[PDB]
């Protein structure tokens, strides 16, 4: 229930509260897929924001909570400090560029 500063009841949820609720499943790595998925893939989004402002927000809490032991992941190929500057583009079910209940994570540009 993620309700601004001072407020509940006023009328309804995800009308006023100003926010929302996004997951991300689509894929990343092999080993610590799951770390980012099941560890903590759930985001909430504000009522005006762009699909790339959470490439920002949700790519940030994946470095940290995978970062167990990067000197492995940069001995097979997944790089840790590319991963804070690199690009993130949220798929939807569709194949475009939403933010619904569930975003996908593609590496891969839209069409641009």
């Amino acid at each position: 229930a993620p309700i601004k500063g001072v407020t509940f009841g006023e009328d309804t949820v995800w009308e006023v509260q100003g926010y929302k609720n996004v997951r991300i499943t689509f894929e990343l790595d092999e080993r610590v897929d799951k770390v980012l998925n099941e560890k903590c893939s759930v985001y909430t989004v504000e009522s005006g924001t762009e699909v790339t402002e959470f490439a920002c927000v949700v790519a940030e809490a994946v470095v940290k909570t995978l970062q167990p032991v990067s000197d492995l992941l940069t001995n097979m190929g997944i790089d840790l400090d590319e991963w804070s500057v690199a690009t993130f583009y949220l798929f939807d079910d569709a194949g475009e560029e939403n933010f619904s209940s569930r975003m996908y994570c593609s590496f891969y540009p839209p069409d641009e």
